[PDB]
DNA sequence: TAAAACTAAAAAAATCGGGTTAGCGTTA
DNA sequence: TAACGCTAACCCGATTTTTTTAGTTTTA
């Protein structure tokens, strides 16, 4: 009950979980081929922001003269840019609410 | 009564208390796999607001020569970034008021 | 009546009033568990724009070398930033006057017969 | 659940009723300056007694103190433009200009949100 | 026929002109309470444009090693930042062209 | 007669007025009121200006070698820009656009 | 048939051929006084951007130490301003293919 | 079944399997052959991602003093401007979801 | 004769004809008017040199070393995003992106 | 060389044209 | 004590302004 992802779109390996939640989301028929490629863009930063979180949270232990604020504000950062972004890749998909009921 | 959060997603053990008032706040059949995976992040944000103003409270204490301006500033916007970030997810997952009430 | 703030939200003491007058403000059935959580957001907002006031206050008072002009501004900044901020807040719980009064076409004559009645008092 | 209509009879007792209470009186805890009380005396009035919220009211403080204190940043703007020679401050000129028009944009806004601008009330 | 200036918002005694020009321009009985205070804000900013103007023919003038560009670079943008906030101010008065014509 | 005299306290440019005559004559008479008269100010006065700003360019854009200033001649290509697009705002407020003329 | 540009506006020389090929695109009646203005400033500025383009394969033509990779960066950027704002002003002539169609 | 790409646009030759993705996510009569010349940039442009990515995994692998952090934050900001980019191409090709279900 | 020829003065690069003949017969003949043509070799010419930034990015990106030029890389990268963003809104202007076509 | 400050375009909020309720006098 | 004749408040879908945001330039 679910599509495999594009050979050439280079899907990782541990972002399966994530692409097979989005597919299940929508009419089997109504992914079409271009839809599929935005897909794997989608689950590929859903599972980046895991890697991001786990990198921040190692810096935020650090305390003394070795931490490093600056990039602390930098992971931060990086961390909403790309939830912003995957906000904007759904609602392209219409796999945002408002679409599905 | 409610639902359980996805374990490739990363759901903080301290922001399960959100988790469980958002999926509350709209009929349980609505929630779609793709939902789901944005809900952990909006929970993950709502709790992460309560560590930074801890932090926030902190550094205003501290007076004198140790006192850095530079940091509560930083702290300053990092809050309401979050708070604005939070905003766009609710609307996306159509838990916000108007679609609500 | 009134609802009572969730626990692990963190809702500071003195913003208590604050979260008094929101609540008020719409149908106490019409608010949902992610409202509230959301409210409480508002309200601490609400509280923090009075203590950053009284810190500029404070920094306007000093005169000579030991006025610092660079933290004036920013102190004036972020309080736009929290004000426009709050806005958006109101409206995301639809507190705001539009949604409690409706479109602003439709106050015209409520607002009349106000102006109207204020004359035949004078 | 609808509004009155503005024929009504019942609307005209409310009107009457409105205009005898002329005012409301601010939060204590919002904090509302005490120069600001003039200001704020004339936003509640534009707008009928009833429409008025808690949570408008909140809002209300936030938009009086800012007309205040446009008048007190257009004070330290003339006194430095005054000041000629190698005393003058060019930086703080230009900061202090910035300010005003950041303040009066935002001011736009709040009156907006409440539905106190011309378009609602004429 | 005219309104008179509330004392307290601190009219320019050379906006007065202005002041008498813009509340010609719209029914008396139509300005509320509200609307005279925005409008002494519109009145001093339409007299501030002919100031800043002033002030910039004055350094265009200036020649040779004293010419200061950067000065120069600020008034002209200040005076453009003047000029749109005084179009956002009159729709908010309803006295632009398309409420009155 | 044919169009209005610009308020004296507005400060109209004396080289303006061509400007300030063709932008009343796009509308009709009547339909100016005192608020619209001073936005015209500012309006002809910028269209003015534009043709200053460009004859200082064109100088600078002459010299060449050591004397050429790439910094002065950026600013004013931006500064032209700029007021290129305040004056369709300004037009856009007093209705003399061409979708409200016609 | 076409009508001659304004004399105080000060459409460049080389400029004419663009200024006639706007006109011809829109009922001769049309043209307003304001809107004659309007169009002087967009042929002029069809024009520049002939001007900077020359100007640019001038300097990408030099190659070692002379090559100035800045001013190379500067040329780009200006020619993409130009060109959104000539789109703004062929919409506020109503000389944009959708008004014209 | 498909279209072949034109000549003078220049795709590229690993960038193919996105193409006939792309072109077969619409009905063939409906490509013009101005949508033929920007479905090439679209597809250049998906197979750019792939690229960028690979070159960011190897330099977060680097750790010590060869770490170039600097180089980390660009690659990351250069992968989200392509991803919303590629989102305005879609919407302009009508072969986004809503367009196309 | 199934095309139109490019106005002389606006400038159509040689290598650019190829694109500007697939524009133009993406829309039907009579309804260019002279200011969309102008347009049009506006559109065609960075239609064309997209290719050309892209062809100097694949030389830079093959250097490797300390000769590598990482701003460089970063500056060529940008352009050709803000090409191609503008040459969306282009497209719109003259209504041939896909809704106006299709 | 990073931190502050500008700036288009997209996402959102407000407004608007035109239709439907339904209250409430007022005429009988 | 009704029935009828208006209007005000609300509603749906379209379009227009405005804020927010992603992304660039500037300045110390």
């Amino acid at each position: 009950d679910t599509i495999d992802p594009p050979s050439h779109a280079g899907l990782e390996k541990k972002a399966e979980p994530f692409w097979h939640d989005n597919i299940r989301s929508k009419a089997l028929d109504s992914w079409t081929p271009a839809d599929l490629l935005a897909a794997v863009e989608l689950a590929n930063n859903q599972l980046y922001i895991t890697v991001l979180r786990k990198d921040l949270r190692k810096e935020e232990r650090i305390r003394g003269e070795e931490r490093d604020e600056g990039l602390i504000k930098d992971l931060r950062k990086q961390i909403v840019e790309l939830q912003r972004t995957i906000l904007a890749q759904r609602r392209d998909l219409q796999i945002h609410s408002h679409a599905t009921n």
